[PDB]
């Protein structure tokens, strides 16, 4: 006699459902390609200082007078003689494989290395702040307004960043956009799975993750048709411009409804449900007197001491997983092969290896494959970051095991935190690891920015992190028996065993 009656009553399977799961999950292509996007948007092409104008090079007899080489036979990137000077005169990129990125409109080099590492950081610091504010916006007024709002925001934002007079306008609106599109990344699961049925949950789930995969490719696709990135925003983010346009035919979850003392609204939601999905015949029994009788924290988190550990523990999992993954993610430029080719190779080694881990998973248990995945991805990051730059197609395979395991610790890391913490503050827990998750993916440009000091160094610290953190995660207990625990006292009887 509860909620899920009345939705299995009204279907489950029905036209209506179908068709808004198969309608929200669908910028969730573009959320893929947004967050990738810095990739194909921001990548930096060769450049060196340009000879001043006060010299000609038709009686200099070409340019190598005029520009000092660095050990790999190329102009320097940051110096020019005198007759030496850093640049004075501007920058020359050449334009046979990037017509024009960032880095060659507002020159983000030399000195200014670093404002692409920034931007990106600012960008996940959207998206922390538009997970931890809209939550509570989203509580406090829907799950459908809220998404429509996140929807019009990240359009808007990046059409806005696509044409940026300067940096810190592009800084501003790469921060809405994180905003915007955070909000709407943990807004669509969770009203799909509050408008689904119990086992359609689940279907939704693994929707959403073939669908983010299918983002991965369509990302790959986009930058191979569109290289310059002033338009590859813009495709980018043109569609969510119908997405907002046609949000408006969603429906609300009618237990966000129920749970905001309403039950009048419930039923015309469920009346208009079975309208749409043709079962009216049943839904006319429906009404209020029915649905009456059948509708029936982080300060404690950190307060009690084996919930703080466990806290403490799942925070580091969630970061270095976010660390590694974004880290790794956000970097094929120098791995020898084309962007395109590797960016669609990623996206589809993705779906296999969330297939064996969930395999994995269900066959011989959680904790040891989390092990077999962190410590993996780690010792590939580090094999990687010590393998010589002239290596290419090894660098490559490499590259894309370690985005399997990524992908592969992340599903198992989601499955396990699910199924861990009792079922008092277990949301509270998935959404502490969420933002644990989110604030490693802002710190791991930041730890990219200080390539300047090692060319290998964000490698290195980008590999060592999950290592510690596989390290950390062998004193979790193991959660193959499902014995689900309720409360903490339930925690503590079943820890002892
Ligand atoms: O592929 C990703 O971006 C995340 C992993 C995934 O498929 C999911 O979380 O559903
Ligand atoms: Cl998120």
């Amino acid at each position: 006699m509860a909620f899920n009656d009345l939705l299995k009553q009204v279907g489950g399977v029905g036209r209506f459902q179908l068709i808004q799961v198969t309608m929200v999950v669908a910028p969730l292509l573009l959320m893929a390609s947004h967050n990738t996007l810095q990739n194909f948007t921001a990548a930096i092409p060769p450049h060196h200082c340009r000879p001043p104008a006060n010299a000609n090079l038709s009686k200099d007899g070409g340019l190598e007078a005029w520009l000092p080489l660095d050990k790999q036979g190329q102009p320097e990137s940051c110096l020019r003689f005198t007759s030496t000077e850093p640049c004075i005169d501007g920058w020359v990129y050449d334009n046979s494989t990037f017509p024009s990125t960032i880095v060659t409109e507002w020159n983000l080099v030399c000195s200014h290395r670093a404002f692409r590492q920034l931007a990106q950081s600012l960008y996940m610091v959207g998206v922390l702040l538009g997970a931890m504010v809209f939550g509570y916006l989203a509580d406090r007024l829907g799950r459908r307004k809220v998404l429509i709002l996140n929807y019009l925001q990240t359009a808007v934002s990046g059409t806005c960043a696509a044409y940026a007079p300067n940096y810190t306008v592009y800084c501003v609106f790469r921060l809405l956009s994180g905003m915007s599109l955070a909000s709407i990344a943990i807004n669509c699961m969770t009203l799909n799975v509050e408008w689904m049925p119990i086992h359609t949950r689940a279907y939704v789930g693994t929707l959403i993750g073939y669908v983010y995969s299918l983002g991965q490719f369509l990302l790959a696709g986009i930058a191979y048709a569109v290289p310059h990135w002033r338009h590859l925003q813009l495709v980018v983010s043109v569609p969510f411009f119908i997405a907002f346009i046609y949000s408006w035919f969603f429906i609300e979850s009618a237990r966000w409804y129920s749970s905001s003392g309403r039950l009048d609204l419930t039923l015309r939601a469920l009346q208009r449900v079975a309208r749409i999905n043709g079962k009216q015949e049943e839904g006319a029994k429906l009404s209020i007197e029915v649905l009456r009788t059948s509708l029936q924290s982080a300060m404690e988190l950190l307060r009690c001491p084996t919930l703080r550990h466990l806290f403490l523990c799942l925070s580091m999992l969630w970061f270095a997983t976010s660390f590694a993954y974004y880290g790794l993610v956000m970097d094929l430029q120098g791995f020898g092969v084309s962007m395109y080719l590797i960016q669609v190779i990623f996206g589809a080694v993705d779906l296999p290896a969330k297939f064996v881990c969930f395999l994995v998973i269900n066959s011989m248990g959680r904790r040891p494959a989390q092990m077999a995945s962190l410590l993996l991805a780690g010792i590939c990051i580090l094999v990687n970051g010590i393998i010589p730059k002239s290596h290419t197609i090894i660098r490559t395979s490499l590259a894309v095991l370690g985005k399997g395991c990524l992908a592969s610790s992340f599903n198992c890391i989601f499955l396990y935190t699910g199924e861990l913490y009792p079922t008092v503050i277990r949301q509270t827990g998935l959404g502490m690891g969420s933002t644990m998750a989110r604030v490693g993916s802002i710190v791991s440009p930041l730890v990219s920015m200080t390539a300047e000091f090692y060319p290998s160094m964000p490698l290195f610290i980008f590999g060592a992190v999950p290592v510690v953190a596989s390290a950390v995660t062998a004193l979790l207990p193991e959660t193959l028996g499902q014995p689900l625990p309720d409360t903490v006292q339930d925690l503590k009887s079943r820890s002892r065993g």
